[PDB]
């Protein structure tokens, strides 16, 4: 145990209804931060992808100067529940300018309106649509998947699928994702309280993704569960040391590692969930240049 992040110590020191209200203090949050922080200037353009269960916003970023020759494609956490684009503006913005990548920001279907596995289905569906449109950017139709907690659910179901869905994937990128809803880890048991993300709030996201309980084992839900993950695209898995969700990302890199998949296994020492959505931590900027290192290593 590494002592907390100074900043992060008195950020948990200072923390202090209706699902709508919940939706809204997360939002209020992510504009305070950004309020603190501001994200550098990117050219951006909105549309709608038709995927199979509906249209799905999107937003496109323009990096300034255009450096990684594939499309990323991003998707936001906020345990299936919160989060849209405008959350996760920060992150991509700065991702977009640093990495010098064209993003598409994705913003799927919420739960409890959306149940599992709809935004599997429409992250898949965004990912194939970005691989057909690359070609037209001047770029390499294999994509890069990228997300946030349950972004990187998101982000590692897609890439367990895509050899079946005949989708090309260059890489993943997992930022402390949820991967395993079946088991429980020492850090999911030892910093299930206190440490932004907890055991109560978990449950709830479950409650108000999954149809049913027997969904916990399902593989588009617990992608740690698959048994061959061979042949999966290179990933780079960023995790914080005071996660619950640690233990599972770090043991997912170590299968990943052990497969043969070209693996990039990194914690931040005293930081917690969600840090690379907190732009008030220097973490976060340095967590974006491991992307941009890691990606550089792709081509
Ligand atoms: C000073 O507190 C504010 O009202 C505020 C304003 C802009 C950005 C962030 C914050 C903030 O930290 O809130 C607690
Ligand atoms: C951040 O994501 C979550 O907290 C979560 C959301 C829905 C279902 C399950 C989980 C979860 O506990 O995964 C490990």
């Amino acid at each position: 145990h590494m002592p907390l992040d100074p900043r992060v110590e008195q950020f948990l020191a200072q923390m202090p209804l209706s699902l709508a209200e919940a939706r809204q203090q997360f939002k209020q949050g992510a504009l305070l931060l950004d309020q603190m922080v501001p994200p550098p200037p990117v050219d951006t353009e909105d549309g709608t992808v038709v995927t199979t269960h509906g249209p799905v916003r999107i937003r496109r970023y323009i990096p300034d100067r255009l450096r990684f020759s594939h499309p990323l494609v991003f998707y936001h956490g906020g345990g299936f529940v919160f989060g849209d684009i405008d959350t996760h503006h920060g992150l991509v913005a700065r991702l977009c300018q640093t990495v010098g990548a064209t993003v598409i920001s994705v913003d799927y279907s919420l739960a409890p309106e959306a149940k599992f596995p709809v935004p599997v289905a429409e992250c898949i569906d965004v990912a194939r649509w970005a691989a057909h449109e690359a070609p037209g950017w001047g770029l390499k139709p294999s994509i890069v998947v990228a997300g946030d907690s349950a972004g990187g659910n998101l982000a590692a179901v897609v890439s367990q699928r895509a050899k079946d869905e005949s989708l090309p994937i260059a890489a993943q990128l997992l930022f402390y994702p949820a991967l395993d809803m079946v088991h429980e880890t020492p850090s999911k048991r030892d910093f299930a309280r206190g440490y932004l993300l907890e055991a109560d709030a978990m449950q709830w996201f479950g409650e108000q993704y999954l149809r049913t309980p027997d969904d916990v084992s399902h593989p588009w839900a617990s992608p740690a569960l698959s048994p061959d993950l061979t042949g999966l695209p290179p990933a780079l898995v960023i995790t914080a040391e005071y996660d619950p969700l640690r233990d599972e990302g770090e043991a997912y890199a170590e299968a990943l590692r052990a497969a043969g998949v070209p693996t990039e296994q990194i914690r931040f020492d005293g930081m917690i969930h969600g840090f690379m959505t907190m732009p008030i931590f220097p973490q976060m900027e340095a967590a974006i240049e491991a992307v941009a290192r890691f990606l550089e290593r792709i081509d």
